[PDB]
């Protein structure tokens, strides 16, 4: 039932899926082993599909074959992971496990962004992320409780977007749900959050803990491209 | 080198330290085996105890047949732990992994709580806290970055010395942080931070979310103790 109340449906279809345009649907991987809130994101993605016509969904099991191939197409290499997508065009917009906590709002939002295929991004930003071309990927570990690490997730995101509008792609923004990856999160040695790595073709570059304004953000994955 | 600089040191040796009264043994239970941040919580002590003449440390083996028998005798069934004695008497006050975030500051003023032996509770929570003759051991489970979560450790932490206090020794408050647990915390479903779960004679009784107040908080427990 209520994993969103009554009272919750009306603000989210007033605040935030008034203001899409076009159709997004959001793809959800999951798996039988080693999933325990992925129940809660399948009825998460259904519960919100049904505030909108403009919202769809797709559930893919992992573990199979096919699974395995839309994966691969989307640039996904572990389950559970959800890509917004615009009409299933790749924006390169992921989250690895549940958005609870206020990455809830945060993944609303993206949904919204994506649906309008732009940000609020500075120009100078813009610009910049426009013209990358090489293959970036952003991972942006958080946990549930977390103040500011929204601010993190959605700043890797808004790149994601602005890299897909610009006709490349090349820019994996990715929310990585620490509790539910902390085999990964240990690799990259979290505890305070958020905590942001930066890979390019693969490779570490630029590690860093805090939510940094957007000027300082761009700085760091700059540098790491250099 | 640094895990505390020299300016923190002053602020440690003024603020915190200089309260102290009776001497405080920290008691460290590591192993070989998963614990990524033994080191630096091996160091952390060490720095720590130059402090201060009042304060001492022990670290244990529970990989060995020797530190296991100690860990029995602190109440200790997993590693990394610490817990937090007066002159090697056992007060109730124990860390599950690394006091990281603002943990590190409820973790100097629990030392010197155990040290002074009393708490700031209000007088209705010290007469019913000490009253308390059933073994009870409250779970805190945290994040290092959760502004909310030390109140709770704190909390748990006054009741374990105010029952120690009374002559009982019954109450076991434990903070418990979940990147190193991550098992543990699976187990209760931890998301959001603080989770706190009450046990009485070995059996969950109470899980509840948030930092409470002094007086909700108290009656959550009495009430597991119905
Ligand atoms: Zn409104
Ligand atoms: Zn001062």
């Amino acid at each position: 039932m209520g994993l969103i109340s009554d009272a919750d449906k009306k603000v989210i279809k007033e605040e935030f899926f008034s203001k899409m345009v076009n159709p997004v649907k959001l793809i959800v991987f999951v798996r039988k082993d080693h999933c325990q809130y992925c129940d809660q994101l399948k009825q998460l993605v259904q519960e919100l599909s049904e505030l909108t016509d403009k919202l769809s969904y797709e559930i893919v099991d992992f573990d199979t074959p096919e699974g395995k191939e839309l994966a691969k197409r989307y640039r996904i290499d572990r389950a559970p992971a959800t890509t917004i997508t615009q009409d299933g065009k790749d924006f390169g917009v992921r989250y690895f496990g549940l958005p609870a906590g206020h990455e809830f709002a945060a993944f609303l939002e993206d949904i919204v962004d994506v649906s309008r295929e732009e940000t609020n991004l500075m120009d100078e930003t813009k610009q910049a992320i426009r013209n990358i071309d090489q293959d970036v990927r952003i991972l942006v570990f958080v946990t549930p409780t977390c103040p500011y690490c929204p601010l993190a997730v959605r700043m890797a995101h808004k790149f994601a977007i602005e890299n897909t509008k610009a006709g490349k792609g090349k820019i994996l923004g990715d929310m990585v749900e620490a509790i539910e990856y902390p085999e990964w999160a240990d690799q990259y040695n979290v505890m305070a959050v958020p905590k942001i790595v930066i890979q390019v073709n693969g490779e570490d570059r630029v590690e860093f803990e805090g939510a940094y304004p957007e000027k300082m953000f761009l700085e760091k994955l700059l540098s790491a491209l250099s």
